[PDB]
């Protein structure tokens, strides 16, 4: 079997992407954020404290005939954002772009952080990291991908995120028309439960490629690109007026500036991120200072290849026995 769903930016900055997901019987369509950096499938629901809901579409288990309470099960999650959510657990039928999974753990939120309440376009998350990170207790649950794996034509899913445009999440097959040239595969470490890999180096603009090992994770659920202080400093040193601001918490640059591209290595291949992708607009309405899409990971503890990098490529997540990550230009 296979599945294919269109994913759409939530705003003109591509801060995040939402993908319609059908839950229950009859179907209840919610717009979820596909997150390869987490392993929980959670949604706003009829159980969420009324004051914490503001415009989101909610899942109503009582209206679904295939929903079943998972007695005693609970969940609690806190994101690198500081964001937090918690609640109880149901099992129900979930379909993504035609691909159906029965008995999928659907985590119903009772409490959500203000950050979530304020975000009316996101109805919940769909975790696509490894099941070892799932927070359901006392019985850990499997991810949607894990549950569909067997039925898939190939144990893979691909991410084709657009720049200021819709993209595609495919399950079970590789669209050979979606990319140019060849796909370069690279080893993945599952030790921490992430799609963790090692980049072979980088280049700024038309500069010399620097061969250096960069260990990080492929994370669709993170907007920006977080790299080591040394790499980030070398990038922004090429932008006049750019500086690290303590007040805004990161590198900012004069909106009138032209950003150089950034190249990251995948084995012997190279992926180029156009400079335009690295511009995240004014720090505040009317400001002439703009926010940079490449920031330091120093305080995070891990390098993150977020949307900024992923959207420059066609990305294959191969969930085979020996998982790999495939990168192609497009
Ligand atoms: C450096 S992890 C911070 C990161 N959250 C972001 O990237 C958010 C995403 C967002 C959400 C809602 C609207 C707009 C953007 O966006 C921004 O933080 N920014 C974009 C706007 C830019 N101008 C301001 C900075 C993060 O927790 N991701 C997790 C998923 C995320 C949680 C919040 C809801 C949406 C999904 C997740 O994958 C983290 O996995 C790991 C985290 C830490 N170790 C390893 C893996």
């Amino acid at each position: 079997s296979t599945g294919s769903a269109t994913t759409t930016p939530i705003d003109s900055l591509d801060d995040a992407y939402i993908t319609p997901v059908q839950i229950g019987t009859p179907a209840q369509t919610l717009n979820l954020d596909f997150d390869t950096g987490s392993s929980d499938l959670w949604v706003f629901s009829s159980e969420t404290t009324a004051s914490e809901v503001d415009g989101q579409t909610i899942y109503t288990p009582s209206k679904s005939t295939t929903a079943k309470l998972l007695s005693g099960a609970t969940w609690s999650i806190s994101y690198g954002d500081g964001s937090s959510s918690s609640g109880d657990v149901y099992t129900d039928t979930v379909s993504v772009g035609g691909l159906t999974v029965t008995g999928q753990a659907v985590e119903s939120a009772k409490k959500v952080s203000s950050s979530f309440t304020e975000d009316s376009t996101i109805d919940g998350l769909l975790g696509l990291a490894f099941s070892t990170l799932n927070t359901v207790s006392p019985t850990q649950q499997k991810t949607f991908f894990d549950n569909a794996k067997a039925s898939l034509d190939s144990p893979v899913f691909t991410a084709d995120l657009g720049y200021h445009a819709p993209g595609t999440y495919n399950f079970g097959f590789i669209d050979t028309t979606a990319y140019t040239g060849s796909i370069t595969y690279t080893a993945v470490s599952t030790k921490q439960g992430f799609w963790e890999w090692t980049s072979t180096g980088y280049a700024v603009g038309s500069g010399t490629f620097k061969s250096t090992s960069i260990d990080g994770i492929a994370d669709t659920g993170t907007t920006l690109l977080y790299l080591p202080a040394t790499v980030v400093s070398a990038y922004w040193a090429q932008v006049s007026g750019a500086k690290s601001s303590s007040s805004v918490g990161g590198y900012v640059f004069p909106c009138s500036a032209t950003l150089p591209s950034f190249t990251f290595g995948v084995g012997s291949a190279r992926i180029v991120i156009p400079g335009d992708y690295i511009d995240f607009g004014p720090i505040s309405t009317g400001s002439s200072s703009c926010f940079g899409g490449i920031q330091s990971s120093a305080g995070i503890g891990i390098n993150i290849f977020g949307d900024v990098a992923l959207k420059a490529a066609f990305v294959v997540f191969n969930g085979a026995t020996t998982p790999t990550l495939g990168f192609a230009s497009k």
